[PDB]
């Protein structure tokens, strides 16, 4: 249990030693305006996404950074946000950790 692939097909996203402790905690249990609970997962780094859109600070979860919308590169699945323009660190994921598979390298 080391590998976080996407939940619906397998693409590689990230790692457990890549996991980030954002405000002390790597797990943030969030709502978004649509009522919509998320148990995110914080990461320094991720791979195999399509980030979508512009960022936007609107509703950010995090004080001093924007979001864009990180989907699975391969299936499209919403995996979480790509967060930047804040500081230490500039940037990182946000990422829902239900839709993520944990497994061995
Ligand atoms: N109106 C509307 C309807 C669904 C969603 C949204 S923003 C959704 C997320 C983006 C990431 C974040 O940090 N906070 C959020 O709330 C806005
Ligand atoms: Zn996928």
């Amino acid at each position: 249990a080391s590998i976080f692939r996407c939940r619906q097909c397998g693409q590689t996203i990230s790692r457990r030693d890549w996991l980030l402790p954002m405000g002390g905690d790597h797990e943030h249990v969030v709502f978004n305006p649509a009522g919509m609970i998320f148990r995110v997962w914080c990461f320094s780094l991720a791979q195999g996404l399509r980030l979508i859109g512009a960022p936007s600070g609107e509703f950010s979860w995090f004080k001093g950074y924007d979001w864009t919308i990180a989907l699975c590169g391969q299936c499209g699945s919403h995996l979480g946000w790509h967060y930047e323009g804040g500081s230490q660190p500039q940037t990182f994921f946000g990422l829902i950790k239900d839709r993520l598979a944990e497994g061995p390298a």
